[PDB]
């Protein structure tokens, strides 16, 4: 088959950059079972500055100069690298901010910046914080068995509890209710992203994409979208005979272009998507590296019972207060870079420090290796919050990366760092968390979708009283 499926594979030999042999048809991507992070990894020590792969016959340039990362991701983001990978089989979601681009995405992302901003961020922190409580009674019941803890059912149904409670203004106390029909449909979600046949089919086939248009299918559970589609219909409707939730703000707006009734219903449920198993995600990885490491675990205790004494309720001068807090959760980000990569796609023919990349092609910032890269962090393998002291250099914004950077960033960082640290405060005031003979150590990656531990964190929780 070395004349079928091979058309653009000699790409990057032509352009003097290296990488590894493609597949027919295939390109690279069976190098992905590994996991992305894997493969980055190995790739950035084998090849260095620059290296190409092929998913399918779409050319992949990988780059980790910050230079030439810092053109890619700010200076050239509206003019050259606008959109992310190509648009799968989504339906109507392609409208959501995660998914749109060109014009839309710019009209889109400007009308819903006001919402994210850190002013917005401080009034909505009393709704926030509330959330805060079934968290820390939840896991009160789950450690009150002396039986150790399964983390991702804890911190998974706070993730998707707060970001609902922001979203609609109500408490779903999602553990607790496994039958609630917006519960059943969010699970859904976990899904998302993993390599099964459709899903390869579109990487390696993307002309495919308006095939499964037309025949309505979706890489997203079109059940899951349907209710809460219907769902988000049926709540401004009921409004319309104070509320302060994302819902509102984008009902506000559109009554002052404006968004239509499908866009807010993408952003709506894209809302959910996106901070239900990020969010989980480093919870539970945070948590792990504070059992596995009880000096910082304590050392943060302290700042906490420090500046909120008594088991004072938090604040949001509180947490802005708690610098080894913000450390601890910036190491973990470090090690866990739960996007794996960024990836933006040239909209036209592009000389990327000195080379030409052709129109369509994708260019990868691999967040994971260079988190872990020896030549920016002393152990990187190491957890090590005093990395992140001010007391040390600068970290570069186009090393660390864990949010993106530039206009295309994560807009939910602030409220998910916020919801992160609520979390930890509250759970750390009220319990320690040491390992088990049932806790992985050390711990093992998955290998698809978003970074998850190869067998799920399982720990001891001890009531501090
Ligand atoms: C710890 C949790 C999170 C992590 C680690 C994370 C990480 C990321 C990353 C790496 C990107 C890509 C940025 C790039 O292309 O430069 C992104 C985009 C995005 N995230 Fe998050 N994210 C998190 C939580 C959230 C939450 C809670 C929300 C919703 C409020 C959210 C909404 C978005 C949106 C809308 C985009 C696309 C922005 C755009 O296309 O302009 N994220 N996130
Ligand atoms: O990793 C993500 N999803 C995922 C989940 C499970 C397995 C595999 C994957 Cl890839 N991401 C992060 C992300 C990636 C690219 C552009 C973004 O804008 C954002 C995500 C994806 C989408 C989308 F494209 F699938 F619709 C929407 C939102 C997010 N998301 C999560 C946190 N913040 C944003």
């Amino acid at each position: 088959m070395a004349l079928y499926g091979t058309r653009t594979h000699g790409l990057f030999k032509r352009l003097g950059i290296p990488g590894p042999t493609p597949l027919p048809l295939l390109g690279n991507v069976l190098s992905y079972r590994q996991g992305l992070w894997k493969f980055d990894t190995e790739c950035y020590k084998k090849y260095g500055k620059m290296w190409g792969t092929y998913e399918g016959q779409l050319p992949v340039l990988a780059i980790t100069d910050p230079d030439v990362i810092r053109t890619v991701l700010v200076k050239e983001c509206y003019s050259v690298f606008t959109n992310r990978r190509s648009l799968g089989p989504v339906g109507f979601m392609k409208s959501a901010i995660s998914l749109a681009e060109d014009e839309e995405w710019k009209r889109i992302r400007s009308l819903l910046s006001p919402t994210f901003t850190s002013g917005k961020l401080k009034e909505m922190f009393p709704i926030i914080a509330q959330y805060g409580d079934v968290l820390v009674r939840n896991l009160r019941r789950e450690a009150e068995k002396g039986k150790p803890v399964t983390l991702k059912d804890i911190f998974g149904a706070y993730s998707m509890d707060v970001i609902t409670g922001t979203s609609f203004g109500v408490n779903i106390d999602s553990l607790n209710n496994p039958q609630d029909p917006f519960v059943e449909s969010t699970k859904k979600f976990l899904k998302f992203g993993f390599l099964d046949p459709l899903f390869l089919s579109i990487i390696l086939f993307p002309f495919l994409t308006p095939v499964f248009e037309a025949l309505n299918v979706s890489l997203f559970p079109k059940d899951t979208i349907n209710f809460l589609s219907k769902s988000v219909n049926r709540m401004k409707k009921s409004r319309l005979n104070h509320r302060l939730d994302f819902l509102q703000l984008m009902i506000d707006s559109q009554n002052s272009k404006a968004l239509s009734d499908l866009e807010l219903a993408a952003q709506s449920i894209i809302f959910i998507f996106a901070g239900y198993e990020t969010t989980s995600s480093v919870l539970s990885f945070t948590l792990y590296e504070l059992a596995t490491h009880p000096d910082v675990q304590q050392k943060l205790q302290k700042e906490i019972d420090a500046v909120l004494p008594n088991k004072a309720p938090p604040t949001y001068d509180a947490v802005v207060q708690m610098e080894y807090l913000d450390m601890v959760v910036n190491e973990t980000l470090r090690l866990f870079p739960v996007a794996i990569r960024l990836e933006r796609t040239c909209k036209k023919d592009v000389e990327i420090n000195g080379v030409f990349i052709p129109k369509g092609s994708m260019v990868v910032i691999p967040t994971y290796a260079l988190h872990h890269d020896p030549k920016y962090w002393t152990e990187p393998e190491e957890f090590r919050p005093e990395r992140f002291s001010k007391k040390k250099d600068s970290i570069d914004p186009y090393i660390y990366t864990p949010f993106g950077t530039g206009p295309r960033n994560c807009i939910g960082m602030r409220f998910a760092l916020m919801n992160m640290k609520l979390a930890l405060i509250r759970v750390l005031q009220n319990f320690s968390f040491k390992p088990c003979k049932e806790t992985q150590i050390p711990l093992k990656l998955d290998t698809q979708g978003l970074l998850q531990p190869e067998k799920p964190i399982v720990l001891k929780v001890d009531s501090r009283d």
